[PDB]
């Protein structure tokens, strides 16, 4: 005999949401993009006890991972990055005739990446678009957010804000946060040239160098890093994404400690 | 120094996918819909050692859970259904002034439901649409599948099939599998009247009665059950969905054992 | 020297909105539609001290009034209904060769109707769609609401609820609330035949008879009344809309007092 | 017993509309945009007895105010700008822990701003798009108007004109009037760089400096001012918009008196 | 009495497709575009025993040939190019008052061109989009592929790869492969100016000069050649297309033999 | 040194097209649909010396064959139907563990089917939609045709006609010709119930019985036959389609000879 009431359900949702919102509008780190790089970054920062929010446009997390390679629902990871997936429980299978190369179910990975982030203490908000940055003297000091619903519906409605010590552009190929900063504030002299064509080995190894603070308060990781610094793309192999996100976390953790 | 090759990445994805496909085209149970009811059903069946596939249209699982209530990212669960979420690790918080009523993060729940299903041994395939049924004498004997990409692109391309002992319509409000069966085979005398307006208590309690075998080989659970048997909708409270999915699993497990 | 902060602006909006929401989810009367009939009804009920919310799909109130007649930005009103517009401050100009017939600026009217409603104490919420009803034994006991943004974006997100003693369908030509009730709960034997063609005099006078309780807890007024009871349409003359809304208010006020 | 006739209704609308049109095609000031800055400007100019028309694309006035902040239906105002809203009857509530900061119902504000403008004598026309300017030797001498219906329908139909001594671009973020002037007449050497990212305090204070005559006969106010002069955006706080509109009015009133 | 089974049909399609895919991901030549130039090139290369794949976006081959001239279903060919169509069985009819000029059924030609390519040993894959290139030191070493379904559906899914010694852009007017190379890797200093207006004689004769290796590993033929080198277009006369494709084949065969 | 002229190219296309059109507007048989069933039917009728035209909506022939099964580019054929594909040169490969079952490249098949039809003397016109029938006393005496361009563009342009002794609906799942006849001429008492769900063996064997003259002058073959007579669908196995088309041809050849 289940017990359920409309008013109580509605009231409960409103109370949890409004408590959540009042808390989440000031954070240590706001990561933009709930793909593999962003969710990895979120886990490793939150793991150290800092207050982290991930903002993802789509209602589901996962970014461009779900469809694997051309719809074939597996993705690839190379050592030592496989270890990052093992930490969150992902089953990995060896590739035939290839040492240190593994495949994983493209549906399993996002789920487990997200759980890792949430259980480490990161808050993941979906249906939220970062449309701009909050600025202070010589730095990025937060994000300007709107709902995916409002964006996709095309309604003329103003955004609200989340204040952050650090922001991370983990938005994938488009590097949409860095792109917006550079476009609306041209006097900063930032440029997003976009990625080069596919060269997997060069692309993967460029990511670690390209994962860094682009402007004070704003880091970039994942494919966004190679868009900002013109690295090569690498196809459906994700070790670089995970290591990039992990590295981004370590850099930001260091800066948070120094203060 | 990361090691990566385009051919090896591509080859690896192809090999894992084609092994997966050759195995998955005959199953014990094909569940249609990767929402809360479908993912719960998948866990409880796979948990007993049977071969289960979930087929979900969208690239991400989770169904209509991600947005909580009107975008406020929390959902509600009432006892004893809260216990089903605790089994998969979901954090629950008590609702103020309400006994046996809990809220949960609307992003956390789908992630953990999916992990539960997959770790129990269920295979979850996304970007797959069930467009029809495979029939035998007096029963449903499988599903007719196409890709979401092909559907959304509008391309005129034929489906393939997955053979199953049992099929479950866990497709939500539309009851799209039962609806298709009844529409294309009118001589079966099936009808999908659709749900009634909102009455949460009546809706929740109708679900258990409405979770059943609609035609031999075809079960229904979740909101689809109330669409097929004209139960009330209940709003953003999910205990009924979880219990319905669990019950559906138990019914089907019993039938599989009897054979 | 203006003082402004992002966090404070955001916090302030969140606090006012969440206080508003927690209060508004239980009301005496929920009026659906912020057109001329709905806004008039709202004023006359709130004026008597009852707790009223108007729910309007579009971000602006006003319904189908703004464009006047075929874009010519004037609407017409006939006595004694002109008196209802005078009560909210609308300037009226006599029509040449016609006694008891006036024109009014089609932009002025909605503005002043809305102010009248708000200053009488009615809450007007825009960007909100009533998609269904909350039911109890033999009656309508509230509304099921979602955002226009979510509807127009096509996102699969559950609604929340507002509990009410009375609901009013003031949704215009479509009578969308009565239509939904009748469609989803066919055993109630309700039908919405839709309006007849234009006969202004017959249409206007049918409205008063057609303004009534269609099912316990659910009233209808404005053009919705003639859609439900197959009255004629009347063109860009609005006296009937105002009187219908006023009458609807009086009927509901009486029922609230009797309890 | 209501009296209504189709021919009389139609005739009445035609007569009022055509009288209105013949009068409105020559004005002192044509304000483009019926948002908060434009409606404030309109009130303060009309208040001094000058002939003002506001031209707004959408059928409703209000611009980007209705949805508050990310759909939460409240907006913020800081002193002394709160006084401008009090003049038109808006209820304001103090923000907790913040002096000189208030919230207001995002539906109430547009309604009351519009009433203020109309009751001061400004004419507000909606469903009208300014697509270009009328030019004379070294100045803007009017606006080129079409209907929103014609624009949105994509029909190839010529515009008509309203002659004005002064035109005001109060079109918001896009600064669409100044942008069009600069694009079609490049030899004027005007440029619209567009706004910078969010810095609320700097954005708000830049508005007063940025509210000015961009080219003889053409003023800019509201967010359009910061688009033209590359000021920062400020989020859902509106004091700057109101003060900008008020200042724009005072500047133009002075110029009208000097002649 | 026909014999048919769902599982066997599905299994058979999966086995043939996965064998095909594992073989086709490394080739001698990957031709992009299954129009007249691409299909001619494919025949003449495969004819010499090399491993060739043609990748075509649309589900059918044929490119822009099917509609003839403005829907009139005939195309034109001039000597000696007519001989290339005779080799694949196309019926040709002399044009009245014109020596060495022939018409052919615009539906017959693509069919026979495709058969010629396939029977020579070329594999033609349709519904496949080349979205990028695989690069090595100073050359193009393969293609980055996705499905047309995924592209047209707008899904965020990663591509896979086909390794090749040589790639051919036979994509028609857009020269989409060379364009992508030049856009994403600007430091290569490639440019695609696009075709000039129509001058048939000059356009046809420019093609042979313009058919060449644009960058090491990447050839161009057909209309793509005149887009890359700013040749004139020629209208619905195709001799240049066939000769260009044939020449492209000969050049690449020579390079393959030299190694 | 290629010779090409714009006027001569244009003139040549016009002359061939207009000769073609003047000839093709009266035929023995008009087959609607250039899929596998229609192209097979066309070959076997034209082979006997009769005047046949195939009318296909899309610019390419092939119907729903190109994509194989869910994009995997192979289709299946069972004996003795494999013999029909061997007659037109298609390479077939045996399915492992299955006697009398073969796979074929889904791109090769349409090409070779089309060549078979054309070389047998059938005219195939693409980009042509049959929108209606020409009627005489108790029979269908031709087809009403428009262009796909006109249909897809939505232009209000009248059709023209092709006179035929027999018309064949080979339009696939929709049975669009029979459907149109039955819809517009209800007094004929025709009905198109549509196909049943998938049962491959029953679907394949129903086709031969269902391939027949539905109304005097109008035959049906391919999947259209099972739509008209409520047979089962069979998935991506095509033997039934080929045999159905062949049988349709034989029936019509017999009727032509008897006259
Ligand atoms: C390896 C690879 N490609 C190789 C190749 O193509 O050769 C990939 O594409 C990987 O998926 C890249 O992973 P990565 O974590 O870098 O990005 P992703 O998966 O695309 O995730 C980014 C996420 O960010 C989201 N997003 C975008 N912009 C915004 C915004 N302004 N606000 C909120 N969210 C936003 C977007 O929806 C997405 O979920
Ligand atoms: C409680 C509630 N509502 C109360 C109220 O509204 O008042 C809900 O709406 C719940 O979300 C319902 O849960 P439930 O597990 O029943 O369904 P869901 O969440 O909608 O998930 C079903 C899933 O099934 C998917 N789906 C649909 N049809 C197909 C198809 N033919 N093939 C593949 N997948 C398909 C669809 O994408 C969706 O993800
Ligand atoms: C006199 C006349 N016509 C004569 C003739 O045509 O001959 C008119 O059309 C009048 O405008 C009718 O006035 P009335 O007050 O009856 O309606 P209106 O102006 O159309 O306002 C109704 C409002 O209700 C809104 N609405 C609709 N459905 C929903 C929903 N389900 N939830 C939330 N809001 C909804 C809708 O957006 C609209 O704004
Ligand atoms: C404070 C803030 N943002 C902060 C932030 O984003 O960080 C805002 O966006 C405010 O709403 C800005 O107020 P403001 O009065 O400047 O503009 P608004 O509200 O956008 O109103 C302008 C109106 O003008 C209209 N309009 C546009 N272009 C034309 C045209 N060519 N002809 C006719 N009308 C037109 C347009 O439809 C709109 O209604
Ligand atoms: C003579 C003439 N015009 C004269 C005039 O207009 O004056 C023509 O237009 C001829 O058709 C040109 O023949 P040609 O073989 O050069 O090209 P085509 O017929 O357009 O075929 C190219 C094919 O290539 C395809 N394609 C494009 N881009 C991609 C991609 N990125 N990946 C996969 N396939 C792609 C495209 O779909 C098309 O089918
Ligand atoms: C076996 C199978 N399915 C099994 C399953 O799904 O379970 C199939 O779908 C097969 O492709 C069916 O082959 P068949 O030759 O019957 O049909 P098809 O391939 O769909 O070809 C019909 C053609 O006819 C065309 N067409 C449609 N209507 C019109 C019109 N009014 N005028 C002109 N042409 C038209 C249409 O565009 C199409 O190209
Ligand atoms: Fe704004
Ligand atoms: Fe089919
Ligand atoms: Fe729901
Ligand atoms: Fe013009
Ligand atoms: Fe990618
Ligand atoms: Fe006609």
């Amino acid at each position: 005999r289940l017990r359920a009431d409309e008013y109580a359900t509605t009231r409960a949702i409103l109370k949890s949401a409004f408590d959540m919102w009042l808390d989440i509008i000031d954070v240590d780190v706001a990561i933009v993009g709930g793909g593999p790089s962003g969710l990895t970054a979120a886990r490793y920062i939150a793991k150290e006890g800092y207050k982290v929010v991930v903002l993802e446009r789509h209602l589901a997390f996962g970014g461009g991972t779900w469809g694997g390679g051309m719809g074939f629902p597996y993705i690839v990871v190379e050592e030592p990055a496989d270890e990052i997936l093992r930490e969150v429980g992902v089953k990995l299978e060896k590739v035939e005739g290839e040492d240190g190369l593994y495949t994983a179910d493209s549906v399993e990975v996002p789920a487990k990446l997200a759980v890792g982030a949430i259980d480490a203490g990161a808050k993941v908000l979906t249906g939220i678009v970062v449309e701009d940055l909050v600025l202070r003297e010589n730095r990025v000091a937060g994000v300007v957010i709107n709902s995916y619903a409002i964006e996709k519906a095309g309604l003329h409605i103003d955004p609200i804000t989340i204040t952050a010590k650090y922001v991370v552009d983990a938005t994938g190929h488009d590097a949409s946060v860095v792109t917006t900063l550079s476009r609306k504030n041209p006097e900063l002299g930032l440029e997003v040239p976009g990625e080069k064509s596919m060269w997997a080995e060069k692309g993967e190894n460029a990511l670690l160098r390209n994962t860094r603070e682009v402007y004070p308060g704003l880091f970039v990781c994942g494919m966004a890093a190679n868009a900002v610094y013109a690295g090569h793309r690498m196809g459906a192999i994700f070790g670089g994404m995970y290591i990039s996100g992990k590295k981004c976390a370590e850099m930001i953790v260091e800066k948070l400690k120094n203060n």
